[PDB]
């Protein structure tokens, strides 16, 4: 069947149209990757640098980042939607069953994200997306409980259009596959549409997912060499498409995101060109080469021989070594070179932008400035669990409830929440309030046998203005007088 | 073009980080009470009460859930660049609509318009997207050819 | 206000389910009051110091 | 649920002002400078020979030399061309540091 | 749990359910943390 | 320099520049282990399992 | 029972990056720097009588 709509012409020709608007964010993508990693973002279309900044920069944020986004520790929360956590008022027999049912699904989770090296995309996804603007990850349906590894398409490889709220309406992959790997059925009709193909001739794939107009839901089919593939068809759910298109930096009625080294790319282009002519300096600067005067009696030759310990025919007069002495020149263009390092560790938090050989660095400003790193680390790890995290753990929902991977749940825990971030590893705001609130409590020990003071409502006070639940906090007066007696 | 110097890029990232972690945290950060009038009412009538404050702090826990899901944070990161560094940001929030993904929309100074009165309430405003042709409604599309 | 516009917002959809007229307009509290660390506690366990 | 925020307000006015726009001169000035800083930088790292037309040291066999090599030439005909800015650099340095 | 001994002698404070709430924060099992009414009354007995 | 921290030799910490403080070191050698975290989280994932 | 490892993916793609790869640009540097460093010190240690 020809169908229409978004893909009315076919899937390379929608790829073709978009890549033009993509083609800036592709060229920003480069120049970032050059003066980083090369191999993240080569420039291609539209040899390794000379200073290492970049490469230990990116690579430090990276590491960072996936070690706060996606520990070896259970790193989200599912707990009872609030509505039907209101019906079971009054049940917690009943409920602590779905909390339990909710913690297991955690575990599921879990189990599978590792045992299906979701890690390692993770990073590589995460290098991209900080020296690109994009990732687009692509998780398939479980099928089975086999290797079910993530699919990471990097942005010179796949294309979106997003309405005016930002809503994904098509995208398109392009992958490169040498007709070899192909399966038979493609290879067949490949070859069969005329031209026999060698086995590492490389065929463009193209893979388009949109919605249809009339279903409020997303249509994907394969196309190759021009016609579609066989059953490769296929539809989506809207609320939980498994190609998820990841943006670092929103600019708000765009398709795609600005990278996060873009703002930082003046001063790092700075530094490669400087880092590279120090580098040459130094390099003419440690080449001894001597001047013989011809009008002398000192010959090159015997010079060149000689043993150590030598004497030999000639006059200081006519020997000199050609000395560079840009002594000074150099330690201007050090100091610039150093300033601008030292700006960059900061931006790529480098624990070692502490370190300045200026002065003797306090233990008390240390604190400070490594909590500026640390500042800036909240703010990219609290935009990237809304961009990357939530979508990733909602979509895997999703899609093992589908599959029946998660043993039936009674339906409160069908629609949970899912908490993310410190709540998750344990160390949340709850927890803070109630030890806040325990060690504001011990500070009326001093007045632990009081006369007519009255611990009982002061006691309840702070717990109101700290803010716990104090449903069950005070002893109540039937078991207050049955623990009296005992 | 890029600037040759980052010391304004990092500092109105700096900015921004900082404001946004204090006004936007994951933790709750509203906090809704009787109103003072109405809680004059409930005087001497504790079981009546208490009650309207685990109904608040029920609708807390609502906001903030909606927050959370809606990826309100992200946009509000960008709202507050915009505010740093042009004067002004215009959020735009659309209805519910189910229990959908319902984000937020933000306009920059430059895609949309205000006029004020004399106290400073709005008269009106005119937003102005840029939509690629092939991305508009079918009814709209139709319309416009 | 974009909390004040998210009430009236959600009170509309009905995805606030109903409480008793007194929390139809409450006082909306934001910064250190809500965080748990605010005045009211302050002088409470400055008041248990002395 | 249109909400148009101002950052800083000026009464009986419909847009509101910037907050960096207050510090606006000092950030451009540092702009400036810190351009004709980086290129200085560019300038005092570059190496220039300059051999004398009217000597015997011919540049040719100079770039040619590996290092150890002894060659025929006089130090009177070669010179690196030096920028030594050196005073007017911290001078720069020091006002540039002042504003960031 | 520790920091809630200058309290251990409580005047109507209940540790029982203040001890399970911080478990249940931090998130510990506590699938048989608190001592049941019959197992306490036998310890206390014993 | 710039090389040791990139091996996680553990003498990216002596510098000979300054009087070395005690604060700093701990610091400085948390981002070597910061980086051989990354390694390790993948390699446990690549080669491990 | 063969397994080939890469360490650094590159996403459609058969063989691996290496993790040495990515500083190369310095490395090649400090080697080419630290010969010609080396090649001084037996000019500078090398007496010669005139």
């Amino acid at each position: 069947e020809k169908r229409t709509g978004l893909a009315e012409d076919g899937a390379k020709s929608v790829y073709e149209r978009l890549k033009n608007d993509r083609a800036p964010y592709e060229t920003r993508a480069q120049n970032c990757a050059q003066y980083t990693i090369p191999s993240l973002f080569p420039k291609d279309s539209d040899q390794t640098p000379w200073q290492a900044v970049g490469a230990r920069g990116l690579n430090n944020l990276a590491s960072k980042l996936m070690l706060a986004l996606f520990p070896m520790q259970t790193w989200m929360r599912l707990t009872i939607s609030e509505y039907e956590a209101k019906q079971l008022l009054s049940d917690p027999d009943g409920l602590a069953k779905v909390d339990e049912g909710l913690s297991m699904v955690e575990r599921i989770i879990m189990n599978y994200i590792e045992s299906n090296s979701y890690r390692v995309t993770l990073f590589e996804a995460l290098k991209q997306l900080v020296v690109a603007g994009n990732v687009l990850l692509y998780l398939p349906e479980p099928e089975g409980s086999n290797y079910n590894p993530m699919k990471l398409y990097r942005l010179s490889s796949y294309v979106v259009q997003r309405d005016a709220f930002g809503n994904v309406l098509q995208m398109v992959t392009r992958d490169q596959i040498a007709f070899g790997a192909l399966p038979e059925d493609i290879r067949k009709a490949v070859e069969g549409q005329g031209g026999e193909k060698k086995a590492d001739e490389t065929i463009d794939v193209y893979t388009h997912i949109y919605l249809d107009e009339d279903s409020g839901e997303y249509l994907r089919y394969e196309e190759v060499e021009g016609m579609e593939v066989q059953g490769s068809d296929g539809t989506y759910p809207k609320e939980a498409c498994p190609y998820i298109p990841i943006r670092m930096v929103r600019l708000d009625g765009e398709s795609y995101g600005r990278s996060y080294i873009e703002e930082y790319l003046g001063d790092l282009r700075s530094l490669e060109n400087l880092q590279e002519a120090i580098v040459k300096m130094s390099m003419i600067s440690s080449k001894v080469i001597g001047l013989v005067n011809p009008a002398g009696i000192t010959q090159p030759r015997r010079l060149t021989k000689a043993q150590t310990g030598d004497f030999v025919t000639g006059r200081p007069e006519d020997i000199s070594f050609l000395q560079l002495e840009k002594q000074a020149d150099f330690t201007v263009a050090k100091a610039v070179s150093d300033a601008i390092e030292a700006r960059l560790s900061f931006a790529f938090m480098l624990n070692s932008a502490v370190q300045r050989t200026g002065e003797r660095v306090t233990a008390e400003e240390i604190r400070y400035v490594a909590s500026e790193l640390e500042d800036t680390l909240g703010g990219v790890y609290s935009i990237l669990s809304q961009e990357l995290q939530l979508p990733l753990v909602r979509v895997l929902l999703k899609q093992l409830q589908a599959t029946q991977q998660i043993p039936e749940l009674p339906k409160e825990a069908v629609e949970p929440t899912i908490s993310t971030g410190l709540e998750a590893i344990g160390r949340g705001q709850d927890l803070d309030k109630l030890e806040r609130c325990v060690t504001a409590w011990a500070a009326l020990a001093p007045m632990r046998d009081d006369p007519d003071i009255n611990l009982a409502m002061i006691k309840l006070r702070i717990a109101n203005a700290i803010g716990i639940d104090t449903s069950g906090i005070l002893l109540t007066e039937e078991q207050k007088q049955q623990k009296m007696a005992q």
